[PDB]
């Protein structure tokens, strides 16, 4: 992180400990659900590519989440050296692995601030995306609501598979328009049907509370 | 947040990261019970329009709810621009989109203190009132007591659909008076009748402890 | 820990009492399962031997992991002063039971930063790996898909009892290529040798999405 | 300005009452309209006998986007009704394409003419494209070429056909031909995805 | 610029829909669709009722070739879609048409075209050719007419077919034909082969 000193001169903040705890605990516990990627964007606000490293470090354990983060990392590496050819930061620079620390700092702290934290931090983010893309217990086409279950758990069911998938916007706004129709059970199916198309999931909603 | 600095000057104190990993959390596996909305509170205290964005953005995974709260924030937004046409806090620097985090400080930090922290805060909760009104997993007369559950058991659940529900507070007594014992078990229902109308929650509590 | 005073002279920082009594909940409740060295990494970000000596009070509690680290500890030592022969960090400097907090503040301070931290904390690293190592609950062979159980799962299960068996960075790579498939159940097992041999991770997960 | 022919409206005529309403319908009538006038249209529409609920659902359809067009817009210009041609003579109707430069009036009735039919074929498809499936020992050909088929009358977005094609098609398929095209995995073709599941 | 005719849409239909995917459909596309734009080549596909994962594979056999188009060359230039007509217009590709020196899309998408009407005719080949026999007491008239129609339809090369009607049509003779053929012995022609056959 970054703080100003007694003086006012910025200079690098340590990530305290129980932050890396709680990452780790996020790592391990969860299994890369959909909901590692907004725990680990606020477990890591306004990291530096050092403390981004520290925390792809106890990601490592995994062999081949750690294996396909660095390799989406090199490759967006690759893609800011071709658009771009104190330093300016190289696609290495931004990585966290050739330039030194007071570089970052400097960096972030410059007027305007060059945003190396964030756009590692983007980075990092399309690679968990891919990793969360692969442990999708199941695809979006399985899910479908039980005989008894409520209709607000199998829309969080759906929810979260839509946010796993990450398909196109517009394939995203079709398949919760028509797909999160189809896939109900019958009794609800032939309310959301009656209500008809272009329904606002609030009316979705409270059109089928407690109808199972 | 805000803070004074060592000197004494009012200055933005930055969210801390375990504080969002909290809410993000809170978000997740909540579900968005009625229970977010002091938990939401309580992480958010003192928060000015930026920090409260930054919870924004962690929220805006669920697109269904970040399109309600988006639009619930713009309707109040309108509202307060209505009402009310360093300058003066319009709409949109109230929701944190336009003023600049400067302004924002000097506004909470004004003698009188414009709270355009609070204002923003409780626009975010009528908006995550209403979310919650749509996840409310049964209508307040869907909750009936079990042949065996605990009277205490069944107060709970009545009181958290009536805390989801949100509807008029004349309306919350009578509920609380009435369909309270209306839904309860044939042998509760008769102590609780028995009992007399107007009796106070603590009378209800102790007369049936344990009938069950 | 180390933190700059506020003249700005280094000085030794305290362990805070919540972090070990999140090392102590690591240690109690996981039963050393593979994640506590992810965990014990975080934990201890730049420990000094004397708070490594403190988080290994409270390892003390079992007498077996107590004992088979205290023998790593000792026999690492022996291996530095072997290598190696304010003075220089000796063995048991390195194992913080000699050298007193001012020696190592000076060590992990000098110009270069001599790393008894780290050093130290590679040592209770490798101890704590042969302490996983017998606490395994089953071997590598053992992990067998279950007749309906996900893909996801059984993978999990197999890359945890990897990272637990610590073989060979090659044997480990021969094992999750041919092992995994081998092991698995009948109606993956054809997909997984219909894909062939050297099979990326991603296209066995993608490719046996929601099969059981 | 030429007269309609005999054998265009002969076979408009034709080829409407044998398909009744498939995807082709579109496309033929398309072929079939090549720069015709408003007048035109209007005959090659009122001269199909069967289907008047479907040439209701069309007149309704052509109503509705001409009140559109005059929300959108208060010699003389043209309203919805004189691009629908119910109160533009011949004459009129040969103006606004003769006038320099023209405004399209043929082409616009055309295009409320295709959103009808298209609405009116996707009503017409017996099935939704999710619930079209396998059989238990249907071919994978007959399969693949129904599917194309309501895919076809679907009537959705490009991007979203595209998706349904990368999935549905191997998802929907019976589970002794997901086997084979599994293995086959992602990113083949539907040439070798027939090829290797022929049996 | 003409349209294409009514008359030569109803024929394209009317051949494709008797005559599935057999061999001749491809010199018929040739013939009908001479000299025709990618707008007109475009409808002749779309109006194909049934078959569509012939049509299916016509598609993206069209737009691998335009992708490779593209690739190989990066008023406008006109592009791989361009040539398939989904995105230039229809005065655009006559302007290129009518161009000097000419950029002649319609006789690309044409050949792609017949690219992908080949491989959809191997695929539509109904039997393979070493399935192909005499029968007991089927006429070798007969018999090598379904030979040489599966042959065609298979479109192996040239160096394979000479060995092909060398020894796999005598191979698979009638008892009562395959003692007369190998009588005759090697160095033969089907004039030869059928005019010593007969009874």
């Amino acid at each position: 992180p970054i703080v100003q000193n007694l003086q006012g001169q910025m200079v690098h903040q340590a990530i305290s400990p129980r932050t890396l705890n709680a990452w780790v605990k996020v790592v391990e516990e969860k299994a890369f659900s959909p909901e590692v990627i907004p725990m680990f964007s606020a477990l890591s606000e306004g990291a530096t590519p050092q403390d981004l490293n520290t925390m792809l470090n106890t990601v490592g354990g995994h062999q081949a989440a750690m294996q396909m983060l660095k390799e989406t990392i090199n490759e967006e590496a690759a893609e800011w050296d071709r658009l771009h050819p104190m330093r300016e930061p190289r696609g290495s620079d931004i990585a966290g692995t050739t330039s030194t620390l007071q570089e970052q700092i400097g960096w972030m702290t410059h007027n305007p601030p060059i945003p190396v934290g964030e756009i590692y931090k983007r980075w990092i983010i399309l690679g968990l995306n891919k990793i969360v893309r692969m442990y999708s217990p199941t695809s979006i086409l399985d899910i479908r609501q039980g005989p008894k279950e409520p209709f607000r758990d199998y829309v969080d069911r759906f929810y979260k598979t839509l946010r796993a998938e990450q398909a196109s916007q517009e394939v995203k706004n079709w398949m919760t328009e028509t797909l999160l129709v189809q896939n109900a059970n019958p009794d609800c199916k032939t309310i959301l049907k009656a209500l008809g198309p272009g329904a606002t999931l609030e009316e979705m909603m409270t059109a089928c509370q407690g109808v199972g």
